[PDB]
């Protein structure tokens, strides 16, 4: 007797995936949602390299410690790198004032120029400006002293009263850095400023802020028992900012015109640099993928996959891999599928006396085909991606605001790995049913068309109570079976 | 020859909804849960008008800008408006300390009470109080000064230390304001308070600073090289407030008592004020909706639909339009649906000798179930309460930022929730109707047996005659097959 | 004569609910919601809590003469604070950083309060013994902080002041101070003789120097003068240096810290017991594994997430019909059976001498276990919730931290409960698919050979024995046979 059965694909493929109901299912397709590789090194970001602060922190660049004169050129970047235990910042002991205010300023800045805001051999004729240098500041073996800020001292026996102003006209914001020097003694006050009662001022037309020396026993820090405190402000296009002192100051020297950007941040990293270009980049090393989701770092730059905490994140996009249900036909009265079937999900299986062989539905596969690729494709575009994240850094008397952005952050991760993971195993389990649903219809489909001219076998089969030929065979595949003639 | 067919509605609609496997699907009948529609005015919310500051901000406002006094009667609002035209504020140049904090304290103020702190003619009997205008906060043209603030200055060459108590008794809080002019010379502090080195001291219970002058060269802010800085306190009820000072204060004059309430807010609007009221205001415009979500504007004063970044939220309720799947009947066996049945969902076509039908007990049961599962969503989708504007100074860049990953983050979860469940359930919806028609088909296939022949097509064709009396037990569930076996 | 394939029933009221669908009755169902704690205030993994009663933090750490009981502290597994604690700074003025110094101790484990500067021997150019007053008073009697020393003039002098201590605890060092602001000259003349005095206090990361500020000032607490108090981290090895000519209230005992994880403050007016737990919150100790919780926001140890929910209730096993998607249960198979007690799905047979089909109940357990615990697997535990306090010049922030807080509650809320009505449906269609699938089988097993009535029963045309209808339930029948 001639017959026909209806069954589905299987291959030699090992891939697995988890549903709610069934761990680690061995499938015949299926596609990782899950990028978990990187190149390990740094790159440039759309062409664009990274300004590299090396042994330098950002206090030791715009202060201009005289170890990191390799910064002095520094025009435009792409990001800004860290690395990790920086040993050069504010080489002189003290406190840098709203330090990671500027900072995050920094974060949006593309580039900028550094230009000498007040010219050291004519700003200062009544002061001073060649005895400031330190060891607290060394380099090359000698005392020397900050590149961007000038120790000011007396000429003589007199520091008078200094006023000088800078008008803004870069047309862009300047960041002006200046700092105020706190002697351990009313005699050393007197040796380096004559005035034992001095003050800074420092106004502009949004800022205004009046400094007095606090001058006081202190441990020495690097064998220095002084301090001096860093100070920074943005000068606005057009505006002037007017410094005015009796002792202490140390005037500004060079500033920057700042040029704001989109998508730069400010990253710690021991990676290193390469001629790679990449469009997103991580303190680990960039990424070159098209998934929805990574775990390689939380820190992104550029336009990235989203981060989650997943280690396993693949869809199914073809069937259980049977090779010898909520339908009840795949691994149900279906018991295998069919190694045989090389060109589609479901189809047939045929025995006439012209011989037998394997024929994929067209239509139901297309259509399953068509389905699935939607699934995947809309869920990935519902994860929208992951552009440049911004650092956040807190001082010690910050902590609460510091816990709170770590609450932010592990909260929305907590919920986009549910996300991730949930929304995968219930499409797994979607998928599965959808493809046993597709069997049962066309065999559903080809019962139909036989009726009583065939008994149903039990696995899918129908023996034929007729002789069916290959033009028989293909009547019934293409749904054209003319029962009325047999 | 007589024939009955189960089948499903079709209609002409032409409403369309997406799921995961498919995009514009065209179905039947489905619920938009998506306002889009605002009135583009600013309303009255539960009956009460906004405050609207118009040509000045909070600061002008607190501080009685001499431009502003028509908001000097100020009593009662719902949410106060600033306007992106704000050009009057702290007319003398000067730092407003705390001022965001002051801002985010009057969010939550429903009213309050201005009254004379310290009256201006009995307060200060050794000090002057009428030399204290000024260019920098003119009014029609002559110099002036706040309303709300009395710049105090020496008589007869002497400004004695002053000590001013005020006693909170009116049960609420108090918002006082004061200010500490800086002058740009030792002659003009000379000139105006006689003492070269004051100070003011400002002491409650729970607030204690002193102030000094700060006299520097400065650049000219509105063609004035002095600084007034200004600073305020709540003071609670039953505390008091104690200023002393040898020059330099801009002493209170007006206070605030001040009236909690729940549900307030500041917006920024440059919408036009109507006779029109709201149980839900946004900055572009007023919303009268029920819908659970919203895509008009994330600040929200009132009871509002969730904002959301999306264009489109539409589930499906009724079947895929197919006018002339899982389970394989709807586009399936049964090829497409009848425009002709307009009562019903799922029903019965029937051709004999003498006629669409609608099923009433398989619709109503899917009915109910959709009915649910709407609603069921819908009350998922809490309703927005009023939003509170997050504003920081230039030095507040970090907090500024985390803020907005804050409300970016949010904003993107609620946003993929509400797509991918719309997706989800339209896929399951279509699935169910799917399943309706399947069932019902072979319950109508288990009635009939082998008295009638299985078209295939959702068709049954009769062995017997069946009239119309015969037809209408079919759909009753009352097929007497016995009665009909022997009637071939 | 007959074999009928149909589904469990019994006697249980638990209902759920479905997106279709309410008050479903089910035959069985597990709780993901835990609602019951024991009200106490209990040890966590065996470390009492530090219970700071009547005092709050301030008080403890200055050494408030009302707070006594806690000087002996050593190490706890959290700190409570009690509602309207009325013993902090006795000596009314501003303590700056509180909040932040509340922070810090939110991550400390134990201390060891030491004399970092001895009473008795570290000033012997001040007066150490003037130093009470009434607004610190204990006993009856003027009294002042056991941590802080009210430094003053001795005889007519008050010489300049320095004093150092190098940390060598190997451990951070907390240092807390004050600053006294007199109500007049004449009592700042009184007090520490110099008319113009400072406080400074630097180490290698802390610089701040302090002018008192004498003012008229309402009377707090009977008392017009003003002591406000400093704190910082003095890191080991490093060296902090006070140097002052008048109004210094000196460090006399401080604080040597370990760092731990997990801790936390609490505020809780529950009671303390002997009593263990693994969480803990400000109404009592949860004892649970369920996944979530609506006792409290605020957890210490190990705990089930917090939601809103008052209900959240996973359907395992059938819809309850005692005596749908695939059409079986309430469909043509219009009841359940009381009689089936062994599984979910099986047969009854009667012939002229019931069984579950163990297979496929088995099978459905499997997969309903693996869901169950799938979806308490992507729940994480909550652990220890860190506390967050703002002074009334942080409004803004603390409105920031609600957002945030409501934010999450809102999202886990929404996800837990909605996760529960999906998956409540899909089990209910899981069953009702499966006893299709064992009816489409059984029918088509037996083809012809029986009467399909149409309860989900076949009646046989041939007497099927005891051996017979094994063969069925088996899969094992043998169609040439009839
Ligand atoms: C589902 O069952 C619960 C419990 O029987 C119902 O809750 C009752 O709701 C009414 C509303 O007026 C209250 O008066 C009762 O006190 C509630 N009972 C309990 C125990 O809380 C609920 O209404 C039912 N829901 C539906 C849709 O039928
Ligand atoms: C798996 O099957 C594919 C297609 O038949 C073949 O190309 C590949 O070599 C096979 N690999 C193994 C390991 O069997
Ligand atoms: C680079 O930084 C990472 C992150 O802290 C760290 O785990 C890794 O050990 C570092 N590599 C080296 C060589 O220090
Ligand atoms: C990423 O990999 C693909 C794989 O072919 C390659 O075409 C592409 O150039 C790669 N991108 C980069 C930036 O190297
Ligand atoms: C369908 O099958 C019949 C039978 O062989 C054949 O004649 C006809 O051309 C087929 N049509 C298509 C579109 O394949
Ligand atoms: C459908 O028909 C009704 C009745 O004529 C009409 O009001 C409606 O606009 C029609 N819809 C479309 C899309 O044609
Ligand atoms: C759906 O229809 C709209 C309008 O006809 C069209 O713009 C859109 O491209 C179509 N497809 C999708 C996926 O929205
Ligand atoms: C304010 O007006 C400008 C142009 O006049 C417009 O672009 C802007 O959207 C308006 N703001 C609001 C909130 O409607
Ligand atoms: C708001 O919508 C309702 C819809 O029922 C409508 O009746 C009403 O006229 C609309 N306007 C107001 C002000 O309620
Ligand atoms: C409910 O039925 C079970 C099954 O036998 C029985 O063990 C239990 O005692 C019954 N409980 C009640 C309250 O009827
Ligand atoms: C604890 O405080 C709550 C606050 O509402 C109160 O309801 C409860 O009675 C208090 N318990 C005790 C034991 O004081
Ligand atoms: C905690 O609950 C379990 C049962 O849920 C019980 O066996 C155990 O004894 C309980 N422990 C305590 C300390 O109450």
């Amino acid at each position: 007797s001639d017959t026909i059965c209806i069954g589905y694909h299987a291959n030699n493929s090992t891939d697995t995936v988890d549903t709610l109901l069934e761990k680690n299912v061995t499938v015949t397709h299926s596609v990782n949602l899950l990028e978990d590789s990187h190149n390990g090194k740094l790159c440039k970001l759309k062409g664009i390299a990274p300004l590299q602060l090396g042994k330098c922190n950002i206090a030791g660049w715009l202060l201009g410690n005289p170890e990191c004169d390799s910064l002095l050129p520094a025009r435009s970047w792409s990001y800004i790198v860290e690395t990790p235990n920086s040993e050069n910042g504010a080489c002189y002991p003290g406190d840098f004032i709203d330090y990671e205010e500027l900072k995050e300023q920094l974060s949006s800045v593309s580039s900028l120029e550094r230009f000498e805001i007040f010219p050291k051999e004519s700003s200062w004729p009544n002061h001073n400006t060649l005895k400031g240098v330190t060891a607290s500041c060394s380099h090359g073996g000698k005392s020397s002293f900050y590149r961007n800020l000038l120790w000011l001292t007396k000429t003589g026996d007199s520091y008078p009263k200094l006023t000088n102003s800078y008008v803004n006209n870069k047309g862009k914001e300047v960041l002006v850095l200046w700092g105020v020097h706190h002697p351990s003694s009313s005699n050393e006050q007197q040796s380096l400023y004559h005035n034992v009662n001095a003050y800074v001022s420092v106004v502009s037309s949004n800022y205004n802020r009046r400094f007095t020396p606090e001058i006081a026993a202190r441990p020495k820090v690097r064998d220095q028992p002084g301090r001096m405190n860093y100070y920074w402000t943005l000068l606005e296009p057009g505006d002037t900012i007017i410094f005015e002192a009796t002792g202490n100051l140390i005037a500004p020297w060079y500033a920057f015109a700042l040029s704001r950007g989109f998508g730069s941040s400010i990253i710690i990293s021991n990676a290193s640099m390469h001629e790679c270009n990449t469009k997103c980049q991580t303190p680990q090393g960039a990424i070159n993928s098209s998934l929805p989701f990574q775990n390689i770092h939380p820190v992104t730059i550029g336009e990235c996959p989203k981060y989650v905490r997943s280690t396993k994140l693949r869809m199914v996009t073809g069937l259980r891999n049977i090779p010898s249900g909520l339908f009840g036909a795949i691994a149900g009265f279906i018991e295998g599928g069919w190694t045989g079937m090389i060109d589609g999900w479901y189809g047939y299986h045929h025995q006439n006396e012209q011989g037998s062989g394997y024929a994929a539905d067209q239509k139901s596969t297309q259509n399953a085909i068509n389905g699935i690729t939607n699934k995947v494709n809309s869920v990935i575009e519902k994860m929208n991606t992951q552009f440049t994240t911004v650092g956040k850094e807190f001082n010690n008397l910050e902590k609460r605001m510091e816990n709170l952005n770590k609450k932010v952050d592990d909260g929305f991760l907590d919920i986009w790995t549910y996300n991730a993971e949930l929304l995968v195993l219930l499409e797994n389990e979607r998928t599965l049913d959808f493809h046993d649903s597709n069997v049962k219809n066309l065999y559903e489909k080809v019962k139909s068309q036989l009726k009583n001219n065939a008994k149903e076998i039990g696995n899918g089969c129908f023996e034929f109570y007729h002789k069916c030929d290959n033009e028989c065979m293909e009547s019934v595949r293409n749904g054209t079976y003319d029962y009325p003639k047999y």
